[PDB]
RNA sequence: UACCUGGUUGAUCCUGCCAGUAGUCAUAUGCUUGUCUCAAAGAUUAAGCCAUGCAUGUGUAAGUAUGAACAAAUUCAGACUGU
């Protein structure tokens, strides 16, 4: 079946780690997609966003390969992006799905004004940049919906954000850079220091230290 | 009610525009057009030129009646006193 090759994979298969937030807290790299499948696999959905052909010139013509862009998300604060290039479309799509699973990140959602109910928009103004494409997200009031193009709109929908205002500059017709800028903007949500985070951090044992004895075998 | 997509390349990321998409109590034209309620309409070019018809008249007890105007009365007198 699955034979983990990493300490994190062993812990996830042994049920020692039960939530993706435990891994996110210590910023540990995730190198096996079975970890994500076990943790949040049931609620994850995938979608192929674009199949892009690329060509390399050779002495005997053009060698064509296909680029697959895949977005995964649970619609509840987790989203991932995957890009893979392969000779066959199916292989590229499979690799892109694996990479999108491996890159899932937590998305912070906040309130525009009054803080009643679940969060509905981005906590603050965030901006992402890939290549020349820059994507800006602005908090929006409840009921405003997702005001974004179809690619950013899909990325935001997979992240579970209910309403947001967006603006884009640059070559947004470069779909890869557009989606990557949106992904970077979403990732930057948890890096902004707000007054609610001013409390002193109270550290907890890392999984590799907490379960060192188990991993010692 | 804070949104983009096609097009320069063997392929790439750009600048940049062309094209698309939507709107006008916005004009015109094409095809089509069964019912109800609303409703613009010779401004744009020529404040260019105009046949014909109409679009400014007017009376109360209370300015001026002798129509040779109509009506009712008067057998005798009457300035006039109805229209
Ligand atoms: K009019
Ligand atoms: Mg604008
Ligand atoms: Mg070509």
């Amino acid at each position: 079946k699955w034979v983990p090759v990493t300490k994190l994979g062993r812990l996830v298969k042994d049920n020692k780690i039960r939530s993706l937030e435990q891994i996110y807290l210590h910023s540990l790299p995730i190198k096996e997609f079975q970890i994500i499948d076990t943790l949040i696999g049931p609620s994850l959905k995938d979608e192929v966003m674009k199949i892009m052909p690329v060509q390399k010139q050779t002495r005997a013509g053009q060698r064509t390969r296909f680029k697959a862009f895949v977005v995964v998300g649970d619609g509840n604060g987790h989203v991932g992006l995957g890009v893979k290039c392969s000779k066959e479309v199916a292989t590229a799509i499979r690799g892109a799905i694996i990479l999108a699973k491996l890159s899932v990140i937590p998305v912070r959602r906040g309130y525009w004004g009054n803080k009643i109910g679940k969060p509905h928009t981005v906590p603050c103004k965030v901006t992402g940049k890939c290549g020349s494409v820059t994507v800006r997200m602005v908090p929006a009031p409840r009921g405003a919906g997702i005001v974004a193009a179809r690619v950013p709109k899909k990325v935001l929908q997979f992240a579970g954000i209910e309403d947001v205002f967006t603006s884009s500059r640059g070559s947004t017709k470069t779909l890869g850079n557009f989606v990557k800028a949106t992904f970077d903007c979403l990732m930057k949500t948890y890096g902004f220091l707000t007054p609610d985070f001013w409390k002193e951090t109270r550290f907890t044992k890392s999984p590799f230290q907490e379960y060192a004895d188990i991993l010692s075998k």
